[PDB]
């Protein structure tokens, strides 16, 4: 779930506050539906979104409270990375890495202010 989304990109980056940072940045990464990326950092949270549909269509999700923004799957962080840890559930484990993959990508990615709060496109 998004709690969960959140502490990993905290575990790939320690110190940053993401409600904070990642909010309301570039384009697709404040509410998603401007067109054109504008950064490398950018570049992977309409992969985020594009990833979340992914998964809110994917065959293996169908119970209650499935959908990617309330999904409690099973994962971890331990001194350094974070690995998902869920088998059975090859809807629970396909959501983890959206977020383990955009939680990583983030990390490398650079982030730069000048582009924070735009306007438009």
């Amino acid at each position: 779930n998004l709690l969960q989304f959140r502490k990993m990109i905290k575990c790939t980056i320690p110190g940053i506050e993401p409600l904070l940072a990642f909010s309301n940045y570039g384009c697709y990464c404040g509410k998603g539906g401007s067109g054109t990326p504008v950064d490398e950092l950018d570049r992977c949270c309409q992969t985020h979104d594009y990833c979340y549909d992914k998964a809110k269509i994917h065959p293996e999700c169908r119970g209650i409270l499935s959908g990617p923004s309330f999904n409690t799957y099973a994962y971890d962080c331990t001194d350094g990375k974070l690995t998902c840890n869920d088998q059975k559930d090859k809807c629970k484990l396909f959501i983890c890495n959206c977020d383990r993959t955009a939680a990583m990508c983030f990390a490398k990615a650079p982030y730069k202010e000048e582009n924070n709060r735009i306007d438009a496109s």
